[PDB]
């Protein structure tokens, strides 16, 4: 995992792509298809292209290249709030409150039953599996915090 | 992980929960206190709260039942937003384009050379290893939607 201010780290030097998206795009692209050449047979509209300088002027390869990097923008950007909000959690449950994954099921177990018992009728079958389910991740994810944290159970 | 329809099931869920979070705090600490009084012991700070009636009328274990649901619905909530970004490119990139995780591997090595190439001052060796791991972490998360999708990336 990245620490927090890893994680901002990441945020800061995507605002700089954002800021010329075009032209890192290109050049990404540009880096990929001259290094790995072999990459390039996977694109019908690029593999054409032979030379750097075919490769810069484009305009197609200059599109998905802001397609790619504005696509992989929203993914770091949505990972990085995802963990804001997991790690102070780990963190504060391995390091000071000591809380085993264990308690974290049976806390898990205690919520989906008083969904289920306060609104039957908008807690069936596959909503609880659904609930279920998102727990279950939550807590995988705040097991593996806790093993980076040196806190096991 | 969820289909978006799972998580669309969590998120209207828990908009119930919200509109009466309080009643759903108290009862959820209740049930796990109750069935798991080990789990009560880790609270050195409701070591007071010895039978039903007391807990229901502390007024520090129904804020903390807020706190946790309030906390809970944040990491869900933008959890949900982080896969939902994810899923369809790897859903594409595995069904459609074939695209191995080597060479995700050589896009991501690009991305990092053309970062350090435009930002040769700013992007320095913190930073770098911050991406590499943010892109690993990226990688490791569509190699794994990969294997849901029965595509050996
Ligand atoms: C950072 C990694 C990547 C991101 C964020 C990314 C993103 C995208 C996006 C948003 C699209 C258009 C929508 C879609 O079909 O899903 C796309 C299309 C495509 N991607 Fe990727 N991609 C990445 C890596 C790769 C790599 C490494 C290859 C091939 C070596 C590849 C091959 C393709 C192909 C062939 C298309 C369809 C292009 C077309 O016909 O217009 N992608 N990609
Ligand atoms: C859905 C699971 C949980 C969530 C979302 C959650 C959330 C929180 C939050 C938001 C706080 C306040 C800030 C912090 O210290 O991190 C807190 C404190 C705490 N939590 Fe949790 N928690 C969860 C599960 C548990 C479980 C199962 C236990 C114990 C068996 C536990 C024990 C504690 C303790 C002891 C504190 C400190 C209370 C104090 O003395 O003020 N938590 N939790």
């Amino acid at each position: 995992g990245l620490s927090d201010g890893e994680w901002q780290q990441v945020l800061n030097v995507w605002g700089k792509v954002e800021a010329d998206i075009a032209g890192h795009g290109q050049e990404v692209l540009i880096r990929l298809f001259t290094g790995h050449p072999e990459t390039l047979e996977k694109f019908d509209k690029f593999k054409h292209l032979k030379t750097e300088a075919e490769m810069k002027a484009s305009e197609d390869l200059k599109k998905h290249g802001t397609v790619v990097l504005t696509a992989l923008g929203g993914i770091l950007k949505k990972k990085a709030a995802a963990e804001a909000e997991l790690k102070p959690l780990a963190q504060s449950h391995a390091t000071k409150h000591k809380i085993p994954i264990k308690y974290l099921e049976f806390i898990s177990d205690a919520i989906i039953h008083v969904l289920h018992s306060k609104h039957p009728g908008d807690f069936g079958a596959d909503a609880q599996g659904a609930m279920t389910k998102a727990l279950e991740l939550f807590r995988n994810d705040i097991a593996a915090k806790y093993k980076e944290l040196g806190f096991q159970g």
